[PDB]
């Protein structure tokens, strides 16, 4: 089963993907996580992507399409988390899947208001060592766990990321509606409740 998680930054896509991957057996592909690793390792991809990421802009399509091809599994259960983010990316994904004899089975839209995701992003914290994601209110780190705030989780960058989502990524909702595989998740609820919706959609 191939899943696409679509929705604004901070909707909880990574959080749901990690739990679903562990409990139900999916490979989790997060373009955000992979890009951040590239920046940290100072690869040619990382050095180019950094400037876009830090300003809340999308990384150019050709770079992202290559990234995904590099980590594409042969078949089986996959969650695409934060990919595609543009129509060109969605077209490219369809092509990649086709050449592997695969197709997108469900696109889950994580529907949630901007005020909800602003609080989620502003309070998001990461353990730079384990990569585990926390939230200063909704999932605080335990005593003794050092965390950091991502550079792109600052207020002006959150604003830009949401504008970019509405401009370039939101059109994918109707792209996938036309194909008849879009399913709406209410992502404004607590983690367990969103997870049960995800499981209800995919069975
Ligand atoms: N599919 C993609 N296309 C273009 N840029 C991307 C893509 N995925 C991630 N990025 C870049 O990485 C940043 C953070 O990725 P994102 O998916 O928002 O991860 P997170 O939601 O955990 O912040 C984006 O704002 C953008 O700069
Ligand atoms: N349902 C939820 N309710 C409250 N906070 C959440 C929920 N899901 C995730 N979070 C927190 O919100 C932030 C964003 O979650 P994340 O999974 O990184 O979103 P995305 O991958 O869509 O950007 C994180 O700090 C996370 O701990």
């Amino acid at each position: 089963m191939i899943l696409v998680f679509l929705g604004p930054p901070g909707a909880g896509k990574g959080t749901q993907a990690k739990r679903l991957a562990k409990e139900k057996g999916f490979v989790h592909i997060s373009t955000g996580d992979i890009l951040r690793e590239a920046v940290q390792k100072g690869t040619p991809l990382g050095k180019k992507a950094k400037e876009y990421m830090e300003r809340g802009e999308l990384v150019p399509d050709d770079l992202i399409i290559a990234l995904i091809e590099e980590v594409f599994p042969k078949h089986g259960n996959v969650i695409f988390d934060g990919f595609p983010r543009t129509v060109k990316q969605a077209e490219a994904l369809d092509e990649m899947l086709e050449k592997k004899g695969l197709k997108v089975d469900h696109v889950l839209l994580f529907e949630v208001p901007d005020e909800v995701v602003i609080e989620r992003l502003s309070g998001r914290r990461i353990n730079p060592e384990t990569g585990e994601v926390y939230h200063v209110k909704y999932n605080p780190p335990p005593p003794g766990v050092k965390v950091i705030q991502r550079e792109d989780d600052k207020p002006e960058v959150i604003k830009k990321r949401l504008e970019v989502y509405r401009e370039q990524t939101a059109p994918l909702i109707e792209y996938y509606k036309k194909k008849g595989i879009l399913r709406i998740i209410d992502a404004s609820k607590p983690v367990e409740e969103v997870y049960r919706q995800v499981l209800e959609v995919i069975g």
